[PDB]
């Protein structure tokens, strides 16, 4: 029959960012991410398979593991893990055990932490021995890059130096990045040396090219006005070349096709056209297709070594599933399955694949692909324990609103149900990100999703209107990352944000209609984007009783500074300038009077934005609190998505107790901070008479 | 001989007391003088021992920062607070000046501005602190210290109240906690209590504790606790007290005041009419003798702008005639005999005891021979009387060969009232190398704000200001604080332009803090200045307004987005960059956004600008709001010579810190808007 949704069966839900086979499809390797209560953070449990036999060993539980690649002449395989000493170089033979590759002696800190360097933009407090490494196409050489703290005394800094430090919460280390080669006799030396400043640099995973006596790579200088740059290094003379592109090089570039040109989807409403762009930009349509492509939740993309076939991950509209699809010069061609593929990896020629088959209702599971016979064959499950959970009941639906635009996702039926029920609701948006996969904390984040459904919850998983279906809405986002118009700023708070407030509205309006949701009690809940959406709806609308938004900050004047080219194309100027009026009418800070409901804020970031929300809501009366979820210690911080165990599961129980409490006055004795249900019941009588209920 | 001139390094190690002690027989008095490292990077204490009747001084050791110095009462010993290097312990100076330790904590928490550490306040450099505060019984057997405990407990998800708190955090911090203990004559220390780092009095407080009987009592943020039953008690409902045990006052107003003792229930009594103010934190300070028959106090002048001593009893109040400035002053126990520092605006710091029976003043010496060396520079005390009837004070330092008819540049330093009589002091001329500029040509101009003693519409504003709201008007408060100095620092430089001494042409201003603010809104109201320079500022800008609310609703009336956003962009230096034609240099050892929002504001309107910002000595560590570093405020002092010569008299050298400078300035003052010209 199975057994019900625990708190910790969302919390070990495994992920699977890394995938590799063998160049004869014999043999492949992955990792499994799942979350560890005794040490407190994720750990990557590597497996390896026989892909013939299905049958699948267990090898090691390592913390970190990335850029997981067989190594070209060998039955071998690369990746760069950590063990706790810092991320490495390491090499995995043929029967499954690891050795090192390359070690780099002094691995820096990275992330947010004390004396750390802010590498990747907030990622998990570590050390960095090895930061990238590619293989030559023949296995003989190896290229990497590793990270060098920066040994220097403090110095007097200036201008645009001191304006960088804004924002800063911590203390920060400067480091350079070195580049290596690796020759075939085992003799490495250092190509070049490139500052903080450049951001392909520090970032890794960036594309290299073999090709003759020299190997090339990109590199960004603070120039680039704008251009792209590139630099090759000859093997033979030992020196180097600088490259100054107006577009892009497209033997460095993703997604290309077999007549060597990019691929893109152009156009919009029911479908796209997949074309080919030659460098000279004469285009190459392969026709009309269902699916978006170059999403990095797809499955990427690959092309053969003789160039005549590709396979990209493939998006589909209105369904959003992901798969693959097949291009030679005769056409493109999808291939159908029952659930997502959503990582997945392909041998040398291209043949045979492995795949991860998610779904929004069915947990992840491995499986073998024939590219060629377009049949696939279940392998083993990835994680048991999800396995013996009865699924909840699902349902795909996409709204229409008032304004026209169509909103995709999914309706999550409590457990039990019977129809023509009456149930609370709670709506939990992030981006597009609500589509066919497994539990993906990408989008349902700290919120209990699954839960809620099962103490009979439905729960709404509703993703903004795509901006693919409309030119008025994707050309208010391209005025978003240009930071100027056209539009203007009155259209673009529109088109981005109010109107999936109407599309909130009316989806929920709708399925009041069904029977399926008392309008009383309903709530909604978002990190990042759906903390925008959120924090405008709850100031837009009176529908929501009661609101949770995770980790959120934009959209208020306090992270103008910081953020200017975002908040001009919204705002059209800074705060105190003429500008002054578009943020009152807008920006949810200064709208707080219009505010009647609970909003509820999980933040790790302590920003000055975050605080401003709160101080502003508070002191209209309206009831709020905001929880600041700290790192493993005082040194160290909290990611963006949780990593800590801790702070995760807390949160998770933090808003069953928020939404139990306001929408369905349920009070619990073992929630995680009991003396809050007092405080709630002062927020509660001190409520102003403005947000008194309809007569 | 007539002397040497000034050197950057000369200003650098000008020696500082704050420790000062005389034993109770008055033979013997010890005291500390802080003098800049080179070696170190940091300034360092030397422990010196004086014979009060000789004048004789010997070197005992130096320490990183001795602090709370003071004689047992019980012997001829001394015991102060020492670091050495180690953390700050409690120390015991032998007679023969040997130190050794009394209470040693082996768990010191770490403090100051820095990674990890308690950001207790005041100023601090980053240390590590085992005792906090001590006192002794006044017979000098029991001990009553305070010492500072890190709580242990991991880090907790903080929420309403704590989160909006952590909105200014610029770097890792540890919560901790106060133990206060107490040491019997037999040689056993007890803890009586422990207390939240909420507690100021506890944390960053001085040391008033008062034993009555059996009761050791201190006050808590008052509180007894019995030695013997070992019980706390809340106690059921002092300083600056005089010798008929009420509070001491100065009314009036004016240039002449009236000293008042007023009676514990309020009777006021008149000591006559008194031609200093009150004592404050830069003056001698205040002492009571146990008799209670004698009191001292600390004095300063108005037109002479000169620290004293009066010494008032029974009989009346006598005022002690000193032909220079008495800033720190050890005392015997019963107010008999006092060594004092001697100091003044070309006076080098000396040595002097005081017999307060006969008032005899009796040279001990100099301290640093080093400025002995350098030949005087001509300072002037000059008042200037503004447009408003306000009248500021200050002095005229005159270039080095300066000659009748002569007319000079300017460079005018201002910090509060900072500016009296004494000797290079680092809280008014900062890092601005105001002895440096006269000697190579300019005459500097240190000139206070409005005395705000003279007139009640000053102090009206100043009272709104510190108390947070209206009245008066904030329209008031911005013209009677801020926009009536500048008009005070134009009718100065107006004056002496007229008379003969300064070019118009070529003048700038310079201050920090306080003298920053005065620097920013005399740039924006004022096109007199060419050039600028505002050290470590901040306030007044829209982006401070989250953290010091309190502050900015009397001068703007409320928030920047409020109905008050009008109020902003009339006053707000950072709103008006475009009313800005001087050359606006920022020393930055904070890097707040209120002073980066300034920069960037001015820097889009095309106004010359830079803002240097000075690290501490580590990434982990910050540079204090006074520089404690030796390279930092080194060639700062060289940053604002190269700053002024550029703008000012258009002179370039290699001497300048950073030599990539000298080209941008080019490329700033070829991009000025058409406006300035
Ligand atoms: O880069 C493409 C990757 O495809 C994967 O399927 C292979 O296992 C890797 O060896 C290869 O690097
Ligand atoms: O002002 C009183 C003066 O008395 C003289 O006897 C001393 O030599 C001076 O040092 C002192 O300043």
């Amino acid at each position: 029959k199975g057994r019900p949704w625990t708190l910790e069966d969302i919390l070990t839900v495994p992920e699977v960012n890394e995938i590799a086979l063998s160049d004869n499809g014999r043999l492949a390797i992955y990792a499994a991410e799942i979350a560890d209560l005794d040490a407190g953070k994720p750990r990557s449990h590597i497996r390896i398979v026989d892909v013939e036999t299905g049958r699948t060993k267990e090898l090691l539980t390592v913390d970190t593991i990335k850029s997981l690649r067989s190594v070209p002449g060998t039955q071998d395989w690369s990746a760069l893990v950590d063990l706790g000493e810092g991320q490495q170089l390491y090499r995995i033979d043929t029967e499954g055990k690891l050795l090192p590759l390359i070690v780099n002696p002094n691995p820096v800190p990275v992330g947010k932490a004390d004396m750390s360097f802010p590498l990747g933009g907030g990622i998990r407090p570590s050390h960095i021995g090895i930061l990238d490494y590619d293989w030559s196409p023949d296995g003989k050489w190896l290229w990497y890059s590793q990270l060098r703290a920066k040994s220097d005394g403090p110095r007097v800094r200036f201008d645009e130096e001191v304006t960088a430090l804004l924002g800063r919460r911590r203390s920060t280390i400067d480091v350079e990045v070195d580049f290596f080669l690796r020759n075939p006799e085992g003799d490495t030396t250092r190509i070049m040396a490139r500052p903080s400043t450049d951001r392909v640099a520090t970032r890794g995973g960036g594309r290299v090219l073999w090709r003759g006596n020299e190997v090339q790579f990109r590199i960004e200088t603070s120039d680039g006005g704008g251009a792209f740059e590139f630099v090759a290094w000859n093997r033979v003379n030992r020196t180097v070349r600088t490259l100054a592109k107006q577009r892009d090089l497209l033997s460095m570039s993703i997604l290309v096709g077999p007549r060597g040109g990019q691929l893109s989807t152009s156009g919009l409403g029911s479908d796209r056209e997949l074309i080919e762009t030659s460098a000279e930009g004469r285009p190459h349509s392969y026709g009309r297709v269902a699916f978006d492509i170059g999403d990095s939740r797809s499955a990427g993309w690959k092309r053969s070594r003789d160039g005549k076939r590709v396979v990209i991950g493939t998006r589909g509209l209105g369904d959003a599933r992901y798969g693959l699809a097949l291009i030679d010069k005769t056409g493109v061609r999808e291939l159908r399955a029952d659930a997502s593929l959503t990582r997945c990896g392909f041998d040398g020629m291209l043949r045979s694949a492995i795949c991860v088959e998610e779904g929004m209702s069915r947990p992840p599971r491995l499986v073998r692909v024939d590219l060629g016979t377009d049949k696939i064959t279940d392998l083993g499950p990835i994680s048991p324990r999800h396995e013996e959970i009865e699924p909840l009941q699902t349902i795909a639906r996409t709204f229409v609103s008032r304004d026209g635009y169509w909103s995709s996702g999914y309706v999550l039926l409590p457990r039990g149900h019977r129809a023509a029920d009456r149930h609370p609701a709670v709506v939990v948006t992030h981006g597009t990100d609500a589509d066919d996969r497994f539990a993906e904390p990408a989008n349902q984040w700290n919120y209990p999703v699954q839960l809620l459904a099962e103490r009979g919850y439905v729960v709404l998983l509703l993703n903004d209107p795509s901006p693919g279906q409309s030119k008025d809405l994707m050309d208010a986002m391209h005025a978003w990352l240009r930071g100027k118009g056209p539009p203007d700023p009155e259209t673009v708070q529109q088109k981005l944000w109010l109107t999936g407030v109407h599309s909130f509205e009316d989806a929920v309006t709708e399925l009041a209609a069904e029977g399926l949701i008392d309008p009383a009690r309903v709530g909604i809940a978002g990190y990042s984007r759906g903390s925008q959406m959120v924090n405008v709806t709850v100031t837009n609308s009176k529908m929501f009783r009661a609101a949770s938004s995770g980790d959120g900050g934009f959209l208020e004047p306090a992270g103008y500074a910081t953020g200017r080219s975002s908040y001009d194309a919204v705002y059209g100027g800074a705060p105190l300038s003429d500008n002054i009026e578009r943020w009152r009418r807008f920006a949810p800070s200064l709208n707080a009077d219009k505010v009647c409901a609970a909003v509820l804020q999980q933040v790790a970031s302590a920003s000055p934005s975050q605080i401003e929300l709160f101080e502003a809501l508070r002191a209209a009366g309206v009831a709020t609190q905001i929880s600041y979820y700290p790192g493993a210690t005082a040194a160290s911080d909290e990611t963006h998505v949780f990593y800590l165990t801790t702070n995760r599961l807390r949160a998770m129980r933090e808003n069953i107790a928020w939404f139990d409490y306001w929408l369905l006055d349920k009070r619990d004795a073992d929630a995680p901070f009991p003396d809050h249900v007092v405080k709630w019941d002062r927020l509660k009588k001190n409520l102003p008479d403005r947000c008194a209920a309809a007569p």
